[PDB]
């Protein structure tokens, strides 16, 4: 599925997001947009040879399990196909468990590199919350 901008704000909404650590629904919506483009359905592979996917683009050598990627592990007890889902629930939380483990949202070099630090209550604007 490819989200709208406000359907995934509404959404992230409901599955407790705002403000999830402290961490505002724009930083959320930010990070999707450039991570994924808004789609559940995105995978990219990485060199060491783990994937990312889903909306989050979520890696397989530490969150969920592909059964490509030697010696990883799944801390969210998870096949990583769930993560592309229409549903965002396993991908939010997931996603909930990585901005836990010590260095927030900067796990998700996207966010660091282009949404840290910028106006990001402008994702947000217009849609009704
Ligand atoms: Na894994």
């Amino acid at each position: 599925k490819v989200f709208g901008r406000c359907e995934l704000a509404a959404a992230m909404k409901r599955h407790g997001l705002d403000n999830y650590r402290g961490y505002s629904l724009g930083n959320w919506v930010c990070a999707a947009k450039f991570e994924s483009n808004f789609n559940t359905q995105a995978t990219n592979r990485n060199t060491d040879g783990s994937t990312d996917y889903g909306i989050l683009q979520i890696n397989s050598r530490w969150w969920c399990n592909d059964g490509r990627t030697p010696g990883s592990r799944n801390l969210c007890n998870i096949p990583c196909s769930a993560l592309l889902s229409s549903d965002i629930t396993a991908s939010v939380n997931c996603a909930k468990k990585i901005v836990s483990d010590g260095n927030g949202m900067n796990a998700w070099v996207a966010w660091r590199n282009r949404c840290k630090g910028t106006d990001v209550q402008a994702w947000i604007r217009g849609c009704r919350l």
